[PDB]
């Protein structure tokens, strides 16, 4: 038993809710919140900008030190950093950004990072400003992630579409 509330159960291990991931994280304090990161951990907009804003820019300060030490992430890769006031940890995962011409097949690799964590609160990778089809992203999630994932979808219209079309 865990504290996630109001989710629709899609599969054995995948759950979905129309919610603002920032508000959900603040209320749940999950062990892991996933960020929709880029390879430079520049959290300027989308989910990343919202999560970073909710940390009062502490996520960005920590991220800049991470990059200065380690260099950029790989597309499809991830790193674990602090969850600040939102979660114990933030798993920064880089899905491919279609608006940069990145290969979509990397989306499966991106989701594989979730399997290193027993339970996660997450957005749909490569959705939103990353330009992928969220219905495809949901399919890859269900077919790749084996750990327990609670997906927060900000847009109510999109949430209803994802549910209604789910196979
Ligand atoms: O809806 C979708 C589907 C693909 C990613 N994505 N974006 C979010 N998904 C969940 N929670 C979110 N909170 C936000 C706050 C913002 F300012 C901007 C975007 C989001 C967001």
């Amino acid at each position: 038993v865990n504290s996630f509330s109001g989710y629709l159960k899609l599969t054995d291990n995948v759950y979905i809710k129309n919610a603002d991931i920032v508000e959900e994280a603040k209320k749940v304090k999950p062990t892991v919140v996933v960020n929709a990161a880029n390879v430079y951990l520049k959290h300027g907009g989308g989910v990343a900008g919202a999560l970073n804003k909710a940390t009062n820019n502490a996520m960005q300060v920590e991220s800049d030190d991470y990059i200065a030490t380690n260099g950029p992430l790989k597309v499809g890769g991830s790193c674990v950093l602090s969850g600040h006031n939102l979660a114990k940890h933030c798993l920064h995962v880089v899905g491919p950004n279609v608006n940069k011409g990145e290969d979509i097949q990397l989306l499966k690799s991106a989701y594989e990072n979730f399997n290193q964590h027993e339970v996660l609160l997450a957005p749909l990778l490569s959705a939103g400003i990353f330009g992928a089809d969220p219905i495809h992203s949901l399919r890859v999630c269900v077919d790749t992630v084996r750990t327990n994932v609670y997906l927060a979808v900000f847009d109510k219209n999109l949430y209803d579409k994802l549910v209604s079309s789910f196979l």
